[PDB]
Order: structure tokens, then sequence, then C-alpha cells
């Protein structure tokens, strides 16, 4: 059931900004780990006195990676005369933040047809404000209200080439990599109380709890109307033989924040091969594979949507499948992005669910954890 | 003249430790665009509640990159039970070095013979000292003194692996990268006032000047006995036509700190093959290369030392060429490692002095700025 409930248009998630200490480091590490392309830079040499900020693209994908610079470059500016190309952005935010949480997402930005008009209708039913809406050189209207913790969702809308005030990279620069990322598929935190958070958030979105089919969580999923943006929710589940890692996120976190990231990808096959063959050489590092009695279960779950061939290339891969009542998911998890044990990223592509393919065709993997539990007992045997 | 007048018995350059924001991306952008491996960590995952420290080492050059936990993971700790594996580490020196320089380096770290008589006899002759001594599981003493601004030098002293409390990274985490560096050449601090900080490292040293043969600088080498600690400090000269590169480094890294590190190759034309291939995804830029009369002018300088073969490898990777009256160097300089136009590196080679090779075998290339100018102007032409 989906009641469409929207109370403003949303179109399709924009972008996710990570707020870091040194913005250059951070994304060129994540350009090569990632094979994500430096598309457009705001930093000191596009007249940028406060931040610097890089933008990478795979696809549709858009991560932005900030850092600030010393506020003694910008002492004497005001917000009237800024030269920040985000106008939300503040030093001391900024600063707290990291050393509150570490590297991190800051803000899940999706765009809507009237930022301004999402703003005023998400406080009018509970936001909680955090940038008010600012229109930048009469062309892109940006603004921000708190989703949990101290991540921000932020709306963005088009007149009619990222946001004013950001350059396009030479493309001596820019190197054309590209594993297969092609768009941000969902995007989870980690709460302590799951039904407050759910509350708030569908309160001020009119978004809608999305279909589903002890380990340490509880979850629920919001929808915008075509569920094209997706907004998983945890809370630990306390008392658990082994710790629930919501509970290990929210104390290295410092309290609430964004979990994971799922990147869809057009070929999940060629993009952890080419992520793997990264891990030891700047890139990212995987979970551990799934024993081979996962592999060998796959056949009675998965044996009519996959080939004997494409599951033996999802064990060398390391991959996990899942199944709805409507489509399959392949997915595999990294290790932590960062120092702290908290945010990671989620490699997913999914079959099924033809119309285009309907937003989260085969669910979000739940499965994976009952099955991941029996194929380890049956590998100890 | 070289009057060996070290105050105590120093060795070699030990390692170089950044203070970071996250340590993992900072390591992991380093370790793919110097060619160095993963070689030893404390964190997490060996006990260390305190702070993330990540080893990477190419021959002799040990980078250490450090980054601050939540205090809230040590919080029931004190001195006495702490689980850091470097006791002068703290969290709100290490928080307010970040916010103020950006990615840098805090500690330039020699190995002596005895790092507590190092540090007695460097306070009793004007250090201001910063950690003092710690004897580390009966087997490492380590100290620390203020150098210049918050960048602090560091004695290390071994009874008989890098400090108890690191482990050896496993191998499978651990590519064996290698581009050819293989030590620290030299260590470079930018001041405001020259004579002031000469006068203060000499004077609880014992380091003597370096001897050497408008541009913006003046400088000054300070070295040790043997002449392998090499310590060159530069100011910056005022009312230049162009801004002085040293001024601009003092004001965005909010004072005095380490500007460059100077990374010997054995081979610094696969070095420089090696890094600039990696250069637009996810390693280190370079400077943009002197003009091909700076590489005709090559001929009548250096055409006793380099064929012309070895003259056209030079031209090709952009690495520049000076000589004393005892030999010379071919050297190329990065664009700054991270945000802000502060800390950069140096790749080196030296040829001649030979007795093994004498330290600072050619000098520092300072004939190259006038060199740069000449050539300059003449492919203007
Ligand atoms: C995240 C996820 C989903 C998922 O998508 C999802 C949604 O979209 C919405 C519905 C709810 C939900 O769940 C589905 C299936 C998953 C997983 C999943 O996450 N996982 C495994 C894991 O645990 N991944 C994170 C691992 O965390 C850590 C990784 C590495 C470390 C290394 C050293 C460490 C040292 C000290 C403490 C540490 C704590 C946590 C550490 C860690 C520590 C899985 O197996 N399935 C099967
Ligand atoms: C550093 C050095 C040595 C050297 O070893 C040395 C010693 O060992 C001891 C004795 C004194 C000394 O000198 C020798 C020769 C050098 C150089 C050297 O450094 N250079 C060129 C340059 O300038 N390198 C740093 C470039 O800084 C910047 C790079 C890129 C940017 C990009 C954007 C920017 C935007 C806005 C502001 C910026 C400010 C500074 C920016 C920058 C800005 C050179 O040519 N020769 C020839
Ligand atoms: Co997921
Ligand atoms: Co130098």
């Amino acid at each position: 059931k989906n009641p469409k409930s929207d109370k403003f248009k949303v179109k399709r998630f924009h972008h996710i900004e990570f707020w870091c200490g040194d913005a250059t480091n951070v994304a060129r590490r994540f350009s090569w780990g990632l094979g994500m392309r430096f598309s457009a830079k705001s930093d000191l040499s596009t007249g940028n006195m406060v931040h610097a900020s890089y933008l990478l693209t795979s696809g549709d994908l858009r991560f932005l990676f900030t850092a600030p610079y010393s506020p003694s470059l910008s002492a004497g500016e005001i917000k009237p005369t800024t030269t920040a190309s985000i106008p939300s952005f503040d030093h001391g935010s900024c600063r707290s933040f990291f050393s509150s949480h570490g590297l991190g997402v800051r803000a899940v930005a999706i765009e809507v047809e009237d930022a301004e008009s999402a703003f005023s209708i998400s406080v009018a039913n509970g936001a909680i404000p955090s940038s008010p809406p600012i229109v930048l050189n009469e062309a892109v209207t940006i603004a921000e209200v708190k989703l949990y913790g101290d991540v921000v969702l932020r709306y963005v809308s088009y007149k009619a080439e990222f946001l004013p005030g950001f350059e396009r990279v030479e493309d001596a620069s820019s190197f054309p990599l590209d594993y297969g990322i092609r768009r941000l598929d969902h995007a989870v935190g980690n709460v302590p109380e799951l039904g407050p958070a759910l509350t708030y958030v569908a309160g001020f979105t009119g978004f809608h709890q999305f279909a589903e089919f002890e380990s340490g969580l509880n979850s629920a999923v919001l929808a915008s109307n075509d569920e094209m943006v997706l907004l998983p929710i945890n809370e630990p589940v306390h008392g658990t033989k082994r710790k629930s890692q919501i509970q290990t996120y929210l104390e290295h976190n410092e309290g609430a924040g964004l979990q994971h990231l799922a990147l869809m990808s057009e070929d999940i096959f060629r993009t952890l091969r080419e992520m793997r063959k990264r891990s030891s050489i700047g890139g990212f590092d995987f979970m551990p594979s799934p024993p081979p009695t996962y592999y060998q279960n796959l056949k009675k779950r998965v044996g009519d949507v996959l080939s004997d061939d494409q599951i033996k290339e999802c064990e060398e891969l390391g991959i996990l499948v899942d199944r709805d009542d409507q489509g399959t998911l392949l997915q595999i998890f990294t290790k932590p992005l960062g120092d702290r044990p908290t945010i990671f990223i989620e490699i997913i592509q999914r079959v099924g669910c033809m119309m285009y393919q309907s937003g989260g065709c085969g669910g979000f993997g739940k499965g994976n954890f009952s099955e991941l539990f029996k194929s380890i007992e049956e590998y100890e045997k």
C-alpha cells in the first residue's frame, strides 16, 4: 500500500555532502576507491574564502566533500558579502560536527520542485529548521531542515551546473574513472529510538512506510510518492548475546547519524571487481565473505534468477543475494569508510519490478541476516 | 666548516607524524600517491581507545597519520591507565592543531642515543618542553620539545617494532607498493622571523649552520654533526612585486609550521613516472613544469653530469636540476598536499659527494629560483 502522501513534490536524490577535516584527501581517496570523477569545485581558486568543496560524480551519483578554511580568511565577510558557495555552511558547525562525529554525512540532499515551499511546508508540519531558503544567482534555491542527529535533509530546486559558484573541473585534473556506480538507492540513519524518529520525519515530509517482506536492530523505511527517495532508519535492540552494531554506531558516532549509503551499480560484478582490485591500494575494504554454504544455498533460493555461473560470480566477489515477492537484490557492504566504526557503503543492484524499474525492488536484504546465520552454522559442520 | 657541536648524540630522521581529522583517508591517499606500504597500526583493533594511528613506510621513510577518537571512549582513563600508544597525544591539542592549521605535520621525529638525556639537555639549553620523556614497555623512550609553531621535535631512543603497542599490518592489507622513495632528506619550516627561530633551535640542539653555495624568502639550514639531519627554516621577504609564498603560508596556516618534506628517491625518474601516473586518480599533483628553455640551458650547466637522454628524461618529468661546488641535485615539488596552500612535498635525488654519500650533497636548489626566472623570460621571447 502506498498512500502517496508527500506534502510537496519530491524528485530524486540529488547529492550527499560529507563534512571533512581535509576535503582534498577524502575526495581523492573516494574517487579512486569508488570510481568517481572529479566534476566540480568551489575553493580558494574559485574565490571561496570560507570552505573547500569538491564534487565527485558517477552517473547520477553526486558526492560532495567540504572542509572549512581558517576563519581568518573570511573574517571581514558578513552573510550579505559571503564568498561561500553553500550559504548554510558555518565554520563552527562544521568543526563541531567533525570533532563530535568524525568523517560522515552532514547533508542528504533531495531535489524538489520548489525548495522554498518544501521548507515552509516541512516546518509547518514539525520539521526543525536548519537553514532557511536562500536563492543562489536567481537560479537555484537551497534549504535545510534537521533529519536526525546533526544530519540535515537538504532541499534543492532549480529554475531551469551543480550550484552557482562551483566551477567545472579542468579535464586534465578530471580522469574519467567509472566502475559502474550510477545513483544513490537509499540512505540509512541510526537513531536511539525508531518510533519518534519515524514520526518526526514522516510527519514533516508525508513520506510513507515502504512495504517489507533478534539481529540487533529494528528498522523501517520511509519513501516518497514514487518510492525513489528511500530513507530507512534503524534503532538498536538491547540485551542481545552479540552487541547491537546500531548501539556500537551510536557510541562511536556520539549519537544518531547516517549509517550507510547504498549505491546502485548497473553492473555490480564489474563494480566489485574494480573496487576489490583497489582495496589495499587506497580504496575500500569489504566485509568478510559468507562461507561457501551460503552460495550452495543460493541455488534453492534464486536459481530461477541467476545461473550457476552468475552464482559462482557472486561467490568470487562475496556478493549477497536476497529476494522479495517482487524482485531480487544483489548487495555487499564495505568496512567503515573512516577511522570510526560508523558510516559504511553498500553496493547494490536490483533485478525485476519492470514497469523502468520500480523503487526498492527486492527490498533491503533483511532476509540475509537469517541466511548468513544459517550459512555460518552449516559451514561450521 | 662544521664545528660538530651537537649537544647530544643524534642518529637519523626517524618518522614524520601528521595530525589528521581522519587518519584512514589521509593514510590511504598518501599510500597510493607516494607508493608507501601500510606497515603498522595502533587503533581500536589493537586496544587503543584514544587515537587512530597508521604507519606508512617506503624504505627508511616513515609517515605516521594520527587522528583522535571521541573522548567518550577513553573518558574513564587517566594517564597511568591510558590505552594510547603515543603518550604525548592529547585530544584537545590534536583537535586544536587541526582546526588551526588544517592537515599538517605535528612531529618531526629524530632517533637519538638517549631520548631522556636529549630532552634534559635540550630544555637546559632553552628548548620549550612539550612532552616529558616516557619509557614505553621498558624498550623505547619518547620525548618532545617545541620546534616552531605547533610543530614538535620528537626524540626517540631504543634500548635494543615501530613503537610498543603498534601492531604489524596483516599482509593481506599490506600491498607492497614502492615507487623508489627511500628516506627523509630534510624537513623545512616557515616562520615569521628567521633569526629568532635559528637562535632558538641551534641553541638547544647544537646544530650548526649548513654551508650554502628577491625571491620572497630568506633561509638557513641547521644540521647535525654528520649533516644527515637537515632542518632548513624560511622567513618571508616583504614588499616584493610578487607576494612571498612564505607569507601566504603563514596566513593560511595560522602561523609558523612545517612547509615541506623532501623525500630522497633512489631513482627519481621511476618515482616521478609512478607518481605522475597517479596524479589524477587519487595521488599527488606537481608544480607546473619549467619551459623548454630551462632544459636547453641544462646542457651548459650539468652536461658533464647528465647525458642528453638523461636531460631529456628530466624534461619529460618536469624535474629541476641544481648544482653545488660538490654535487648535483635533482628535485621536483608537489602541489599542496591538502586543502590549504601550506604543506607540500619535494622529491629529490643527489649525485656526487661519495666518501656513502655525504648529507646535503648539491644543496637545496636555491639556484633554481634564478634559473627558473631566466628560463621563463627566455621562453617568452
Ligand atoms: C546494513 C545491512 C543491511 C541494510 O542495508 C539495511 C537497510 O538498508 C534497511 C533495513 C535495515 C538494514 O539492515 C542489510 C543486510 C546487512 C547489513 C549489514 O550491515 N551487514 C553486516 C554488518 O555488520 N556491516 C557493518 C559492519 O560494521 C563494522 C565493520 C568493521 C569493523 C571493524 C572493526 C571494528 C572494531 C570495533 C568495533 C566495530 C564495530 C562495527 C564494525 C567494525 C568494528 C549484513 O551482514 N547484512 C546482511
Ligand atoms: C621549496 C623550494 C626549494 C627548497 O627546497 C628550499 C629548501 O629546501 C631550503 C632553502 C629554501 C628553499 O626554498 C627550492 C627550490 C624551489 C622551491 C619551491 O617551492 N618552488 C616553487 C613553489 O612555489 N612551490 C610551492 C607552491 O605553492 C603553491 C602551490 C599551488 C597553489 C595553488 C593554488 C593556490 C591558490 C592560492 C594561493 C596559493 C599559494 C601557494 C601555492 C598555491 C596557491 C620552486 O620553484 N623552487 C625552485
Ligand atoms: Co541497505
Ligand atoms: Co627542499
